[PDB]
DNA sequence: GCAGTCAAAATC
DNA sequence: GATTTTGACTGC
């Protein structure tokens, strides 16, 4: 794709991505546009951890 | 200089 | 069309 990875990537959870002006914000997996979250690191990012365990409420596939 | 959303590009 | 992460843009 166009992004694959990127150094503030590295410590945001999927669907949180952080702008230029040191703001965070969630992508939509119905069109990929987004709103601000917040201007702390911790705090945006835990907000999309949480949105990221229901939306990975589907993963067990019969394990071992 | 913050606050909040859509477009850019590249992939499958 | 989907995705994925960054860039640009407007309003005060």
């Amino acid at each position: 794709m166009g992004r694959r990875r990127s150094h503030e990537r590295r410590d945001l959870p999927p669907n949180l991505y952080i702008r230029n002006n040191g703001y965070y914000c969630y992508r939509d997996p119905r069109t990929g546009k987004e709103f601000g979250l917040g201007r702390d690191r911790r705090i945006a990012i835990t907000e999309a951890i949480q949105a990221n365990i229901e939306l990975f409420s589907g993963h067990k596939h019969k394990p071992l």
